Protein backbone atom coordinates (compact mmCIF):
# COMPACT_ATOMS: atom_id res chain seq x y z
CA UNK A 1 0.00 0.00 0.00
CA UNK A 2 1.22 3.44 -0.64
CA UNK A 3 3.36 4.48 2.05
CA UNK A 4 6.68 2.36 1.33
CA UNK A 5 5.77 2.01 -2.35
CA UNK A 6 6.61 5.83 -3.08
CA UNK A 7 9.53 5.09 -1.62
CA UNK A 8 10.81 2.40 -4.69
CA UNK A 9 11.85 4.64 -7.15
CA UNK A 10 14.33 6.20 -4.66
CA UNK A 11 15.33 3.14 -3.53
CA UNK A 12 16.06 1.94 -6.85
CA UNK A 13 18.32 4.82 -7.67
CA UNK A 14 20.43 3.83 -4.72
CA UNK A 15 20.55 -0.04 -5.90
CA UNK A 16 21.33 0.74 -9.73
CA UNK A 17 24.23 3.63 -8.76
CA UNK A 18 25.45 0.15 -6.34
CA UNK A 19 25.92 -1.65 -9.05
CA UNK A 20 27.62 1.91 -11.19
CA UNK A 21 30.28 1.66 -8.42
CA UNK A 22 31.02 -2.20 -8.81
CA UNK A 23 31.08 -2.08 -12.67
CA UNK A 24 33.41 0.86 -12.49
CA UNK A 25 35.48 -0.08 -9.62
CA UNK A 26 36.17 -3.14 -11.09
CA UNK A 27 37.00 -1.46 -14.93
CA UNK A 28 39.30 0.43 -12.78
CA UNK A 29 40.51 -2.39 -10.52
CA UNK A 30 41.12 -4.20 -13.87
CA UNK A 31 43.62 -1.26 -15.58
CA UNK A 32 45.28 -0.14 -12.09
CA UNK A 33 46.09 -4.19 -10.57
CA UNK A 34 45.43 -6.92 -13.24
CA UNK A 35 48.72 -6.92 -14.53
CA UNK A 36 50.17 -7.79 -10.49
CA UNK A 37 47.23 -9.52 -9.80
CA UNK A 38 45.99 -11.78 -12.49
CA UNK A 39 43.77 -13.92 -10.03
CA UNK A 40 42.09 -11.32 -8.50
CA UNK A 41 41.80 -8.44 -11.40
CA UNK A 42 42.83 -9.93 -14.18
CA UNK A 43 39.42 -10.01 -15.70
CA UNK A 44 36.72 -7.41 -15.62
CA UNK A 45 34.80 -10.91 -13.81
CA UNK A 46 37.82 -11.73 -11.49
CA UNK A 47 37.67 -8.07 -10.34
CA UNK A 48 33.78 -7.65 -9.68
CA UNK A 49 34.33 -10.66 -7.35
CA UNK A 50 36.97 -9.65 -5.70
CA UNK A 51 35.03 -6.32 -5.26
CA UNK A 52 32.37 -8.59 -4.03
CA UNK A 53 34.67 -10.23 -1.42
CA UNK A 54 35.90 -7.30 -0.11
CA UNK A 55 32.71 -6.03 0.63
CA UNK A 56 31.20 -9.02 2.57
CA UNK A 57 34.51 -9.16 4.69
CA UNK A 58 35.30 -12.97 3.19
CA UNK A 59 38.94 -11.18 2.56
CA UNK A 60 39.60 -10.57 6.42
CA UNK A 61 41.90 -13.48 6.85
CA UNK A 62 43.35 -13.92 3.68
CA UNK A 63 42.87 -10.48 2.94
CA UNK A 64 43.02 -9.58 -0.59
CA UNK A 65 43.27 -5.84 -0.13
CA UNK A 66 46.78 -6.10 2.21
CA UNK A 67 48.73 -7.67 -0.49
CA UNK A 68 47.81 -5.57 -2.96
CA UNK A 69 48.46 -2.94 -0.48
CA UNK A 70 51.96 -3.57 0.19
CA UNK A 71 52.75 -4.04 -3.54
CA UNK A 72 51.30 -0.69 -4.24
CA UNK A 73 52.05 1.44 -1.13
CA UNK A 74 49.46 4.01 -2.61
CA UNK A 75 46.37 1.73 -3.69
CA UNK A 76 44.53 2.53 -0.43
CA UNK A 77 42.95 5.97 -3.15
CA UNK A 78 41.19 2.75 -4.26
CA UNK A 79 40.05 0.51 -2.06
CA UNK A 80 39.03 3.28 0.73
CA UNK A 81 36.81 4.88 -1.81
CA UNK A 82 35.42 1.71 -2.66
CA UNK A 83 34.51 0.47 0.38
CA UNK A 84 33.20 4.33 1.39
CA UNK A 85 30.63 4.42 -1.30
CA UNK A 86 29.75 0.79 -1.85
CA UNK A 87 28.97 0.76 2.02
CA UNK A 88 27.44 4.33 1.83
CA UNK A 89 24.94 3.04 -0.88
CA UNK A 90 23.91 -0.30 0.99
CA UNK A 91 23.23 2.03 3.98
CA UNK A 92 20.91 4.14 1.98
CA UNK A 93 18.88 1.03 1.31
CA UNK A 94 17.93 0.76 4.95
CA UNK A 95 17.61 4.31 5.84
CA UNK A 96 15.65 5.18 2.57
CA UNK A 97 12.74 2.40 3.96
CA UNK A 98 13.41 3.94 7.53
CA UNK A 99 12.17 7.19 6.54
CA UNK A 100 9.97 5.74 4.45
CA UNK A 101 7.90 3.85 7.81
CA UNK A 102 8.17 6.73 10.20
CA UNK A 103 7.39 9.82 7.21
CA UNK A 104 3.84 7.67 7.33
CA UNK A 105 3.37 7.81 11.28
CA UNK A 106 4.15 11.21 11.40
CA UNK A 107 1.99 12.23 8.93
CA UNK A 108 -1.03 10.09 10.45
CA UNK A 109 -0.69 11.83 14.00
CA UNK A 110 -0.69 14.78 12.07
CA UNK A 111 -4.43 14.77 10.96
CA UNK A 112 -5.58 12.73 14.36
CA UNK A 113 -3.98 15.95 16.16
CA UNK A 114 -5.57 18.23 13.76
CA UNK A 115 -9.21 16.75 13.82
CA UNK A 116 -9.42 17.32 17.47
CA UNK A 117 -8.46 20.72 17.22
CA UNK A 118 -11.40 21.07 15.09
CA UNK A 119 -13.32 18.57 17.25
CA UNK A 120 -12.91 20.77 20.35
CA UNK A 121 -13.52 24.15 18.52
CA UNK A 122 -16.35 22.81 17.07
CA UNK A 123 -18.00 21.39 20.09
CA UNK A 124 -16.61 24.41 22.79
CA UNK A 125 -18.89 26.80 20.31
CA UNK A 126 -22.05 24.36 20.31
CA UNK A 127 -21.55 24.58 23.81
CA UNK A 128 -21.47 28.18 23.80
CA UNK A 129 -24.27 28.80 21.51
CA UNK A 130 -26.51 26.46 23.49
CA UNK A 131 -25.77 28.40 26.40
CA UNK A 132 -26.60 31.81 24.33
CA UNK A 133 -30.27 30.66 23.19
CA UNK A 134 -31.25 29.92 26.37
CA UNK A 135 -29.92 33.10 27.81
CA UNK A 136 -32.24 34.85 24.83
CA UNK A 137 -35.32 33.10 25.63
CA UNK A 138 -34.67 34.39 29.78
CA UNK A 139 -34.41 37.74 28.70
CA UNK A 140 -37.61 37.70 26.56
CA UNK A 141 -39.39 36.35 29.39
CA UNK A 142 -37.83 39.29 31.25
CA UNK A 143 -39.31 41.60 28.94
CA UNK A 144 -42.46 40.03 29.34
CA UNK A 145 -42.97 41.02 33.16
CA UNK A 146 -42.66 44.32 31.47
CA UNK A 147 -45.28 44.92 29.26
CA UNK B 1 1.33 20.07 -13.78
CA UNK B 2 1.10 17.29 -11.39
CA UNK B 3 2.53 14.50 -13.45
CA UNK B 4 4.74 17.26 -15.28
CA UNK B 5 6.06 17.23 -12.24
CA UNK B 6 7.19 13.28 -11.88
CA UNK B 7 9.18 13.39 -14.99
CA UNK B 8 12.72 13.99 -13.71
CA UNK B 9 12.32 11.06 -11.44
CA UNK B 10 10.86 9.05 -14.61
CA UNK B 11 14.11 9.64 -16.65
CA UNK B 12 16.56 8.86 -13.83
CA UNK B 13 14.73 5.83 -13.64
CA UNK B 14 14.90 5.44 -17.57
CA UNK B 15 18.42 5.87 -17.64
CA UNK B 16 19.49 3.79 -15.13
CA UNK B 17 17.96 0.97 -16.93
CA UNK B 18 19.57 1.62 -20.08
CA UNK B 19 22.94 1.90 -17.82
CA UNK B 20 21.81 -1.51 -16.95
CA UNK B 21 21.90 -3.30 -20.10
CA UNK B 22 25.09 -1.27 -21.21
CA UNK B 23 27.31 -2.65 -18.05
CA UNK B 24 25.22 -6.03 -18.10
CA UNK B 25 26.19 -6.35 -21.93
CA UNK B 26 29.98 -5.20 -21.45
CA UNK B 27 30.15 -7.98 -18.21
CA UNK B 28 28.17 -10.91 -20.36
CA UNK B 29 30.51 -9.85 -23.49
CA UNK B 30 33.49 -11.00 -21.25
CA UNK B 31 32.15 -13.74 -19.08
CA UNK B 32 30.28 -15.54 -22.10
CA UNK B 33 31.36 -14.53 -25.17
CA UNK B 34 34.11 -16.49 -25.70
CA UNK B 35 31.89 -19.98 -25.52
CA UNK B 36 29.10 -18.10 -26.71
CA UNK B 37 29.73 -15.97 -29.83
CA UNK B 38 26.16 -16.05 -31.45
CA UNK B 39 25.12 -14.47 -28.20
CA UNK B 40 27.55 -12.87 -26.15
CA UNK B 41 30.28 -12.22 -28.59
CA UNK B 42 29.90 -8.34 -29.48
CA UNK B 43 28.88 -5.87 -27.41
CA UNK B 44 25.58 -5.88 -29.76
CA UNK B 45 24.84 -9.07 -29.65
CA UNK B 46 25.19 -9.35 -26.03
CA UNK B 47 22.91 -5.88 -25.38
CA UNK B 48 20.08 -8.06 -27.56
CA UNK B 49 20.33 -11.68 -25.59
CA UNK B 50 19.86 -9.51 -22.72
CA UNK B 51 16.53 -7.60 -24.37
CA UNK B 52 15.52 -10.83 -25.61
CA UNK B 53 15.93 -12.51 -21.97
CA UNK B 54 13.63 -9.61 -20.86
CA UNK B 55 10.52 -9.59 -22.87
CA UNK B 56 10.62 -13.71 -22.96
CA UNK B 57 11.45 -14.18 -26.22
CA UNK B 58 13.79 -16.96 -24.87
CA UNK B 59 11.22 -18.70 -23.39
CA UNK B 60 11.12 -21.98 -25.31
CA UNK B 61 14.68 -21.43 -26.90
CA UNK B 62 15.94 -19.90 -23.56
CA UNK B 63 19.08 -18.06 -24.38
CA UNK B 64 19.56 -18.82 -20.46
CA UNK B 65 19.52 -22.22 -19.83
CA UNK B 66 22.34 -23.36 -22.80
CA UNK B 67 24.87 -20.79 -20.78
CA UNK B 68 23.54 -22.04 -17.24
CA UNK B 69 24.44 -25.06 -18.24
CA UNK B 70 28.29 -24.82 -19.66
CA UNK B 71 28.98 -22.75 -16.58
CA UNK B 72 26.87 -23.43 -13.40
CA UNK B 73 27.64 -20.43 -11.59
CA UNK B 74 26.07 -18.05 -14.65
CA UNK B 75 22.77 -17.38 -12.21
CA UNK B 76 25.32 -14.50 -10.44
CA UNK B 77 24.58 -12.41 -13.58
CA UNK B 78 21.38 -13.59 -15.22
CA UNK B 79 19.22 -13.35 -12.05
CA UNK B 80 20.17 -9.86 -10.41
CA UNK B 81 19.97 -8.44 -14.00
CA UNK B 82 16.74 -9.64 -14.07
CA UNK B 83 16.07 -8.48 -10.73
CA UNK B 84 17.14 -4.85 -11.57
CA UNK B 85 15.94 -4.44 -14.55
CA UNK B 86 12.26 -5.33 -13.86
CA UNK B 87 12.42 -3.24 -10.84
CA UNK B 88 13.31 -0.40 -12.64
CA UNK B 89 10.52 -1.09 -14.95
CA UNK B 90 8.12 -1.47 -12.45
CA UNK B 91 9.44 2.05 -10.85
CA UNK B 92 8.50 3.86 -14.40
CA UNK B 93 5.27 2.36 -13.30
CA UNK B 94 4.74 2.85 -9.67
CA UNK B 95 5.94 7.16 -10.13
CA UNK B 96 3.46 7.22 -12.41
CA UNK B 97 0.83 5.58 -10.31
CA UNK B 98 2.44 8.04 -6.92
CA UNK B 99 1.60 11.21 -9.12
CA UNK B 100 -2.05 10.45 -9.71
CA UNK B 101 -2.66 9.89 -6.19
CA UNK B 102 -0.77 12.33 -4.30
CA UNK B 103 -2.57 14.65 -6.56
CA UNK B 104 -5.76 13.37 -5.14
CA UNK B 105 -4.60 13.25 -2.23
CA UNK B 106 -3.43 17.10 -2.41
CA UNK B 107 -7.30 17.97 -3.39
CA UNK B 108 -8.95 16.36 -1.15
CA UNK B 109 -6.69 18.12 1.77
CA UNK B 110 -7.77 21.76 0.54
CA UNK B 111 -11.70 20.50 0.02
CA UNK B 112 -11.74 18.81 4.06
CA UNK B 113 -9.57 22.29 5.35
CA UNK B 114 -11.81 24.63 3.20
CA UNK B 115 -15.44 22.60 4.45
CA UNK B 116 -13.87 23.24 8.43
CA UNK B 117 -13.46 27.12 7.81
CA UNK B 118 -16.32 27.48 5.95
CA UNK B 119 -18.29 25.80 9.31
CA UNK B 120 -16.27 27.75 11.32
CA UNK B 121 -17.16 30.95 9.77
CA UNK B 122 -20.43 30.14 9.83
CA UNK B 123 -20.98 28.92 13.62
CA UNK B 124 -19.55 31.90 14.37
CA UNK B 125 -21.77 34.18 12.25
CA UNK B 126 -25.34 32.67 13.53
CA UNK B 127 -23.72 33.45 16.99
CA UNK B 128 -23.19 36.50 16.18
CA UNK B 129 -26.39 37.25 14.93
CA UNK B 130 -28.09 35.45 18.10
CA UNK B 131 -26.07 38.07 20.42
CA UNK B 132 -26.80 41.73 18.81
CA UNK B 133 -30.48 40.16 18.91
CA UNK B 134 -30.05 39.56 22.48
CA UNK B 135 -28.23 43.13 22.91
CA UNK B 136 -31.08 44.50 21.74
CA UNK B 137 -34.06 42.96 23.70
CA UNK B 138 -31.71 43.66 26.69
CA UNK B 139 -30.99 47.84 25.78
CA UNK B 140 -35.49 47.24 25.90
CA UNK B 141 -35.47 45.94 29.15
CA UNK B 142 -33.42 48.96 30.67
CA UNK B 143 -35.57 51.35 29.15
CA UNK B 144 -39.33 50.00 31.06
CA UNK B 145 -36.63 50.43 34.02
CA UNK B 146 -35.72 54.15 33.65
CA UNK C 1 16.42 29.01 -0.75
CA UNK C 2 13.66 28.21 -3.05
CA UNK C 3 15.59 27.32 -6.46
CA UNK C 4 18.31 26.15 -4.35
CA UNK C 5 16.33 23.35 -2.94
CA UNK C 6 16.10 21.97 -6.57
CA UNK C 7 19.61 22.09 -8.04
CA UNK C 8 20.23 18.56 -6.89
CA UNK C 9 17.77 17.10 -8.95
CA UNK C 10 18.63 19.82 -11.95
CA UNK C 11 22.53 17.85 -11.66
CA UNK C 12 20.85 14.22 -12.02
CA UNK C 13 19.27 15.09 -14.80
CA UNK C 14 22.05 16.48 -16.04
CA UNK C 15 24.70 13.58 -15.36
CA UNK C 16 22.61 10.85 -16.26
CA UNK C 17 21.85 12.95 -19.90
CA UNK C 18 26.05 13.07 -20.45
CA UNK C 19 25.54 9.12 -19.10
CA UNK C 20 23.12 8.64 -22.29
CA UNK C 21 25.80 9.98 -24.80
CA UNK C 22 28.78 8.21 -23.34
CA UNK C 23 27.28 4.55 -23.39
CA UNK C 24 24.87 5.34 -27.31
CA UNK C 25 28.40 6.70 -28.36
CA UNK C 26 30.24 3.55 -26.87
CA UNK C 27 27.30 0.95 -28.63
CA UNK C 28 27.97 3.75 -31.74
CA UNK C 29 31.04 2.66 -32.38
CA UNK C 30 30.20 -0.99 -32.07
CA UNK C 31 27.25 -0.87 -33.93
CA UNK C 32 28.15 1.14 -36.92
CA UNK C 33 32.03 2.25 -36.77
CA UNK C 34 33.06 -0.73 -39.31
CA UNK C 35 31.25 0.75 -42.00
CA UNK C 36 31.22 4.54 -40.65
CA UNK C 37 34.57 5.47 -39.59
CA UNK C 38 34.23 9.17 -40.28
CA UNK C 39 30.94 9.03 -37.96
CA UNK C 40 31.51 6.38 -35.46
CA UNK C 41 34.96 4.90 -36.39
CA UNK C 42 36.25 6.26 -32.41
CA UNK C 43 34.64 7.27 -29.10
CA UNK C 44 35.29 10.95 -29.80
CA UNK C 45 33.85 11.13 -33.83
CA UNK C 46 30.83 8.76 -32.14
CA UNK C 47 30.39 11.24 -28.89
CA UNK C 48 30.08 14.18 -31.74
CA UNK C 49 28.25 12.77 -34.55
CA UNK C 50 25.34 12.14 -31.64
CA UNK C 51 26.00 15.49 -30.54
CA UNK C 52 25.67 16.80 -34.66
CA UNK C 53 22.16 14.75 -34.52
CA UNK C 54 20.44 16.26 -31.39
CA UNK C 55 21.62 20.15 -32.25
CA UNK C 56 20.03 19.88 -35.69
CA UNK C 57 22.87 20.17 -37.72
CA UNK C 58 22.61 16.84 -39.41
CA UNK C 59 19.40 18.00 -40.73
CA UNK C 60 20.09 18.53 -44.89
CA UNK C 61 23.47 16.05 -44.53
CA UNK C 62 21.83 14.06 -42.01
CA UNK C 63 24.20 11.52 -40.49
CA UNK C 64 21.21 9.58 -39.20
CA UNK C 65 19.72 8.48 -42.57
CA UNK C 66 22.92 7.12 -44.28
CA UNK C 67 23.41 4.98 -41.55
CA UNK C 68 19.36 4.31 -41.90
CA UNK C 69 20.20 3.17 -45.43
CA UNK C 70 22.68 0.64 -44.95
CA UNK C 71 21.41 -0.77 -41.70
CA UNK C 72 17.76 -0.84 -42.01
CA UNK C 73 16.93 -1.62 -38.44
CA UNK C 74 19.18 1.15 -37.12
CA UNK C 75 16.34 3.28 -35.83
CA UNK C 76 16.05 1.22 -32.83
CA UNK C 77 19.44 3.04 -31.75
CA UNK C 78 18.82 6.30 -33.31
CA UNK C 79 15.36 6.89 -32.12
CA UNK C 80 15.92 6.27 -28.29
CA UNK C 81 19.21 8.10 -28.21
CA UNK C 82 16.97 11.36 -29.18
CA UNK C 83 13.93 10.72 -27.04
CA UNK C 84 15.78 10.03 -24.26
CA UNK C 85 18.43 12.62 -24.35
CA UNK C 86 15.24 15.20 -25.29
CA UNK C 87 13.58 14.16 -22.69
CA UNK C 88 16.25 14.82 -19.93
CA UNK C 89 16.67 18.41 -21.81
CA UNK C 90 13.30 18.92 -20.92
CA UNK C 91 13.38 17.44 -17.26
CA UNK C 92 16.20 20.47 -17.04
CA UNK C 93 13.61 22.58 -18.18
CA UNK C 94 10.61 21.38 -15.85
CA UNK C 95 12.77 21.38 -12.90
CA UNK C 96 13.20 24.90 -13.07
CA UNK C 97 9.28 25.72 -13.48
CA UNK C 98 8.45 23.37 -10.71
CA UNK C 99 10.92 25.32 -8.44
CA UNK C 100 9.48 28.55 -9.20
CA UNK C 101 5.43 27.47 -9.17
CA UNK C 102 6.24 25.28 -6.21
CA UNK C 103 7.37 28.56 -4.03
CA UNK C 104 4.54 30.29 -4.98
CA UNK C 105 1.59 28.08 -4.21
CA UNK C 106 3.47 28.32 -0.95
CA UNK C 107 3.67 31.76 -0.62
CA UNK C 108 0.08 32.02 -1.40
CA UNK C 109 -0.59 29.28 1.52
CA UNK C 110 -0.06 31.23 4.18
CA UNK C 111 -1.45 34.69 2.81
CA UNK C 112 -4.64 32.85 2.91
CA UNK C 113 -3.94 30.96 6.48
CA UNK C 114 -2.65 33.99 7.88
CA UNK C 115 -6.19 36.06 6.38
CA UNK C 116 -8.68 33.53 8.37
CA UNK C 117 -6.75 33.27 11.58
CA UNK C 118 -7.15 37.34 11.26
CA UNK C 119 -10.81 36.55 10.38
CA UNK C 120 -10.84 34.43 13.33
CA UNK C 121 -9.27 36.70 15.83
CA UNK C 122 -10.94 39.95 15.06
CA UNK C 123 -14.86 37.69 14.03
CA UNK C 124 -13.91 37.17 18.37
CA UNK C 125 -13.23 39.83 19.22
CA UNK C 126 -16.05 42.00 17.92
CA UNK C 127 -18.34 39.39 19.92
CA UNK C 128 -16.53 39.68 23.38
CA UNK C 129 -16.57 43.45 23.54
CA UNK C 130 -20.55 43.29 22.69
CA UNK C 131 -20.70 40.92 25.17
CA UNK C 132 -18.66 42.81 28.10
CA UNK C 133 -21.01 45.71 26.67
CA UNK C 134 -24.22 43.47 27.53
CA UNK C 135 -22.73 41.94 30.75
CA UNK C 136 -22.53 45.96 32.27
CA UNK C 137 -25.96 46.65 30.92
CA UNK C 138 -27.53 43.71 32.83
CA UNK C 139 -25.54 44.62 36.34
CA UNK C 140 -27.22 48.17 35.62
CA UNK C 141 -30.30 46.45 35.43
CA UNK C 142 -30.04 44.53 38.36
CA UNK C 143 -29.42 47.08 40.22
CA UNK C 144 -32.67 49.10 39.39
CA UNK C 145 -33.72 46.01 41.27
CA UNK C 146 -32.02 46.04 44.61
CA UNK D 1 16.38 12.37 11.73
CA UNK D 2 15.78 15.44 9.90
CA UNK D 3 20.07 15.21 8.17
CA UNK D 4 19.02 11.55 8.14
CA UNK D 5 16.49 12.12 5.38
CA UNK D 6 18.71 13.29 3.26
CA UNK D 7 21.45 11.03 2.78
CA UNK D 8 19.97 8.81 -0.25
CA UNK D 9 19.88 12.01 -1.90
CA UNK D 10 23.75 12.91 -1.02
CA UNK D 11 25.03 9.44 -2.15
CA UNK D 12 23.13 10.25 -5.72
CA UNK D 13 25.30 12.79 -6.16
CA UNK D 14 28.36 10.99 -5.14
CA UNK D 15 27.70 8.49 -6.90
CA UNK D 16 27.02 10.41 -9.82
CA UNK D 17 30.17 12.50 -8.95
CA UNK D 18 32.24 9.25 -9.19
CA UNK D 19 30.34 8.52 -12.32
CA UNK D 20 31.57 11.60 -14.02
CA UNK D 21 35.19 10.89 -13.52
CA UNK D 22 35.11 7.33 -14.83
CA UNK D 23 33.35 8.39 -18.36
CA UNK D 24 35.50 11.79 -18.77
CA UNK D 25 38.72 9.33 -17.84
CA UNK D 26 37.60 6.87 -20.52
CA UNK D 27 36.99 9.46 -23.03
CA UNK D 28 40.36 11.29 -22.24
CA UNK D 29 42.04 8.20 -22.66
CA UNK D 30 40.85 7.96 -25.94
CA UNK D 31 40.97 11.82 -27.22
CA UNK D 32 44.59 12.90 -25.85
CA UNK D 33 46.44 9.47 -24.50
CA UNK D 34 47.94 9.12 -28.03
CA UNK D 35 49.60 12.82 -27.86
CA UNK D 36 49.72 12.69 -24.19
CA UNK D 37 50.73 8.94 -22.96
CA UNK D 38 51.81 11.03 -19.07
CA UNK D 39 48.71 12.11 -18.76
CA UNK D 40 45.76 10.46 -20.17
CA UNK D 41 48.15 7.25 -21.75
CA UNK D 42 46.08 4.85 -19.11
CA UNK D 43 42.51 4.76 -17.35
CA UNK D 44 44.59 5.46 -13.70
CA UNK D 45 46.40 8.16 -15.29
CA UNK D 46 43.45 10.14 -16.54
CA UNK D 47 41.30 9.64 -13.31
CA UNK D 48 44.17 11.46 -12.11
CA UNK D 49 44.98 14.00 -13.76
CA UNK D 50 41.44 14.89 -14.20
CA UNK D 51 41.52 15.21 -10.30
CA UNK D 52 44.49 16.85 -10.39
CA UNK D 53 42.68 19.45 -12.71
CA UNK D 54 39.80 19.82 -10.19
CA UNK D 55 41.74 20.26 -6.89
CA UNK D 56 43.74 23.27 -8.88
CA UNK D 57 47.22 21.64 -8.73
CA UNK D 58 47.47 22.00 -12.13
CA UNK D 59 47.26 25.83 -11.96
CA UNK D 60 51.06 27.11 -12.57
CA UNK D 61 51.71 23.85 -13.99
CA UNK D 62 48.62 23.64 -15.76
CA UNK D 63 47.93 20.08 -17.22
CA UNK D 64 44.63 21.75 -19.27
CA UNK D 65 46.74 24.13 -21.08
CA UNK D 66 49.43 22.41 -23.16
CA UNK D 67 46.53 19.65 -24.30
CA UNK D 68 44.06 22.98 -25.17
CA UNK D 69 47.13 24.21 -27.15
CA UNK D 70 47.73 20.62 -29.29
CA UNK D 71 43.84 20.63 -29.80
CA UNK D 72 42.63 24.18 -30.34
CA UNK D 73 39.03 22.40 -29.36
CA UNK D 74 39.90 20.57 -26.53
CA UNK D 75 38.15 23.38 -24.62
CA UNK D 76 34.58 20.97 -25.27
CA UNK D 77 35.72 18.71 -22.78
CA UNK D 78 37.86 20.33 -20.15
CA UNK D 79 34.90 22.90 -19.63
CA UNK D 80 31.92 20.42 -19.55
CA UNK D 81 34.02 18.04 -16.84
CA UNK D 82 35.11 20.96 -14.30
CA UNK D 83 31.17 22.28 -14.62
CA UNK D 84 29.68 19.10 -13.93
CA UNK D 85 32.00 17.97 -11.49
CA UNK D 86 32.01 21.15 -9.65
CA UNK D 87 27.85 21.35 -10.30
CA UNK D 88 27.57 18.07 -8.01
CA UNK D 89 30.28 18.80 -5.41
CA UNK D 90 28.20 22.08 -5.23
CA UNK D 91 25.28 19.60 -4.56
CA UNK D 92 26.73 18.12 -1.93
CA UNK D 93 27.20 21.73 0.37
CA UNK D 94 23.31 22.34 -0.54
CA UNK D 95 21.75 19.47 -0.03
CA UNK D 96 23.33 20.05 3.66
CA UNK D 97 22.18 23.66 3.54
CA UNK D 98 18.58 22.23 2.86
CA UNK D 99 18.53 19.41 4.96
CA UNK D 100 18.71 21.82 8.21
CA UNK D 101 16.80 24.72 7.00
CA UNK D 102 14.13 22.80 5.93
CA UNK D 103 14.10 21.39 9.66
CA UNK D 104 13.87 25.08 11.14
CA UNK D 105 11.25 25.89 9.63
CA UNK D 106 9.77 22.82 10.26
CA UNK D 107 9.75 23.79 13.57
CA UNK D 108 8.53 27.24 13.44
CA UNK D 109 5.78 25.76 11.64
CA UNK D 110 4.03 24.00 14.94
CA UNK D 111 4.94 26.70 17.00
CA UNK D 112 3.21 29.44 15.29
CA UNK D 113 0.21 27.00 14.88
CA UNK D 114 0.30 26.07 18.56
CA UNK D 115 0.34 29.71 19.19
CA UNK D 116 -2.67 29.96 17.29
CA UNK D 117 -4.86 27.54 18.61
CA UNK D 118 -3.82 28.97 22.42
CA UNK D 119 -4.92 31.98 21.93
CA UNK D 120 -8.35 30.57 20.15
CA UNK D 121 -8.80 27.94 23.18
CA UNK D 122 -7.95 30.80 25.80
CA UNK D 123 -9.76 33.17 24.02
CA UNK D 124 -13.14 31.50 23.51
CA UNK D 125 -12.70 30.23 27.03
CA UNK D 126 -12.51 34.12 28.35
CA UNK D 127 -15.86 34.54 26.70
CA UNK D 128 -17.39 31.58 27.83
CA UNK D 129 -16.66 32.20 31.33
CA UNK D 130 -17.98 35.89 30.91
CA UNK D 131 -21.11 34.18 29.38
CA UNK D 132 -21.32 31.85 32.83
CA UNK D 133 -21.41 34.77 34.94
CA UNK D 134 -24.19 36.43 32.96
CA UNK D 135 -26.63 34.00 33.04
CA UNK D 136 -26.52 34.11 36.68
CA UNK D 137 -27.00 37.99 37.07
CA UNK D 138 -30.03 37.29 34.57
CA UNK D 139 -31.78 34.28 36.85
CA UNK D 140 -31.13 36.92 39.34
CA UNK D 141 -32.65 39.65 37.26
CA UNK D 142 -35.73 37.00 36.91
CA UNK D 143 -36.42 36.45 40.38
CA UNK D 144 -36.49 40.18 41.52
CA UNK D 145 -39.55 39.43 38.93
CA UNK D 146 -41.32 36.53 40.70
NA1 LIG E 1 32.78 1.29 -20.25
NA1 LIG F 1 36.75 1.35 -22.23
Amino acid sequence: VESLMQALPGIGWTAALLLMMFYIFAVMGTELFGEAFPQWFGSLGASIYSLFQIMTLESWSMGIARPVMEVYPLAWIFFVPFILISSFMVLNLFIAIIVSATQEVHESEQRAEREANNLIAHDERQEMLDLMRAMHAKIVALEQQGK
